[PDB]
């Protein structure tokens, strides 16, 4: 399973959270206005956090996030 | 199987429950207004609880969380 | 294979019965009004009982549970 | 797979029958009005029986069991 | 795969036939009016026979067994 | 995969043919009017023949046979 | 392993099975009389099926008919 | 996967092609008007060719072949 | 579930070419199809790419396609 | 999965990129007006580049490339 | 799983982020206007980033990227 993320505005952050007993930030990808990121769930990433104004697509539909 | 969760307002709390014989929360991710989280059921998480005002998506359809 | 449970009122319990020759209650997750709980069937949970008023989602459609 | 059972009246019984060369009632889960039970077919259970007024959801469709 | 059976009238027989070289009924399960039986194909049951007035659901459609 | 067979009148025979090098009948299941049979293909049965007036359902739809 | 449904609309329908392997040849012909229905699988021994006679045929790939001769 | 081939006329040829480094026909099944042939791809058959006026069916839909 | 291709030759002179799987890529066989003949073939341990020349009707799980000659 | 590429003009090139740590072209297949190439992702090809004017069909829909 | 990317502007940038504990780009493939790149997630690429104006296709539908 993967998630699609389009940055509608500057400052969007695609954060990865560690898989396992411990849960913490292990990476944050900065997406500029109009950039798109397609990312999977991996051995290392069992959860993903999105901040900023962005369009999101998953196998389970579409979603929106806003800044501030 | 993954769950998508949108924080409609501040105070949304995404909680993970341990897999196996015992059942406790091992993690709580708090989302601010607009932040989106996408998490899987995993080796360590077999049940998930959503607290606060949130939009929720699973393979089984959409659902809304209510705070208080 | 998961079940989604939104509690329509306070005092809602999501009970888990054990897998194996024996069938007994091993845990009860209390849900306050508006709280949503997504949970799986597991090596330890092979059946689930929902007591109280709530909205239920499975791959096999939707169901509602009434309080006493 | 799994079967969803919603007791529409008090005294709805959900019996588990043993898998294997022997066929026996190995457990009886009593359901009262409103309560909902989602249960699987397992190593130990290959056939399920339902007595009482209840709503039933499987993959093959919906079904109803009468009381008396 | 599983078969959903609901007895329309009393004394319905759900007959399991043996998997393997030979073919005899290893079991007969009586369902009373309004009761519902859900049973799988198993290591021991490769054929099932319904005798009496009952409603039948499988993945391949719906069918009715008749009294006399 | 399995076959569903309803006897439209007395004298319906569900015949199983041996899987493997040989091809002979190893069992005939006599179905009376109104009865329903649900059989799989198996390590012992790789071909099934129906004789008499019956309604049949498979994952490929429905089909009827006529007697005499 | 997909199967084939066959109903004989008339008398003298043959359901032939051809051997699986490097050699291809008939190993069995099942006679179906009018109205009879046969449902057969593809097996270790049978990789090809031949239908002779007027019959109705059902596979995962749709419906088909056959005529005598 | 399997092919379904119906001869619309006499002179229909169902040709089997060899799996492996080499590619040549190892069998030619001759079909007369009205006859139907269903055949799989196999350890020995990784391609099939149809000659003659025939009606063909595959998972990718239908197709007619013309003789000459 | 090992995918396959369906190819019907609209006119004569149709070639169904098979390219090799592995480090290298070359034609290891060309099947000539003539007007009206149909060919269904799989990708395999030896065939991972297929090139079609001439005028034909093509069918795959991803839809339909036509090819022209010249 | 696999890709269908239909050359709409002369000078169509279908390029395969290497799978593994290193990413580089390992082949380029020319296509002339009218020709159709059908190709798989493989052990050696994990990325595919299409240059020129062509029609493209994937499991994720159609797409048209242009030349110049 | 694979991603389809058509460039609507010269110098489009398709970036592959490394699979594993560390997340950095191991490759940047350029696409000029009209060119199409079809690529997979691999043992080495667990996340993809698109920079520049382009059409993007995935199993989860369509998405556009904008440059600047
Ligand atoms: N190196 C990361 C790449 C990754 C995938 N999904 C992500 C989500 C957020 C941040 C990084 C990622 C991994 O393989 O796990
Ligand atoms: N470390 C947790 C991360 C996690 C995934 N899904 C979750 C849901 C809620 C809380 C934490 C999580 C895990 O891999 O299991
Ligand atoms: N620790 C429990 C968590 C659980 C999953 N599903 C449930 C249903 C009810 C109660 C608890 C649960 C388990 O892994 O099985
Ligand atoms: N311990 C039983 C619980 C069970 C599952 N499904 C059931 C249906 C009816 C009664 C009991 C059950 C089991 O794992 O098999
Ligand atoms: N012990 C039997 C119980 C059973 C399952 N499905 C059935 C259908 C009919 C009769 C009995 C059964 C079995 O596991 O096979
Ligand atoms: N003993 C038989 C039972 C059976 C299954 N399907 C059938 C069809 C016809 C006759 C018998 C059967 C078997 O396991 O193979
Ligand atoms: N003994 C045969 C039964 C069979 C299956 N499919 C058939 C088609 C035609 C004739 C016989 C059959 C076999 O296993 O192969
Ligand atoms: N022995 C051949 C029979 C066969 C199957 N499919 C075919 C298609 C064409 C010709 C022959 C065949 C094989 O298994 O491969
Ligand atoms: N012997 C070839 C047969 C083949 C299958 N598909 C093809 C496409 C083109 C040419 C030959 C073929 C192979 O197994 O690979
Ligand atoms: N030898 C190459 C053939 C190939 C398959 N798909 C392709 C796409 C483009 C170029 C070449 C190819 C391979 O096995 O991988
Ligand atoms: N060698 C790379 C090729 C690749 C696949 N998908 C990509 C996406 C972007 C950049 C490169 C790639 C790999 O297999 O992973």
């Amino acid at each position: 399973d993967f998630v699609v993320i389009k940055a509608v505005e500057d400052g969007v952050n695609v954060i990865g959270l560690t898989r396992g007993t411990d849960t913490r930030f292990h990476h944050s990808e900065k997406l500029d206005k109009g950039e798109v990121m397609i990312c999977q769930f991996t051995e290392h990433t069992s959860a993903i956090k999105v901040r900023g104004e962005a369009l999101i697509q998953t196998a389970n539909g579409e979603m929106k996030s806003e800044s501030k």
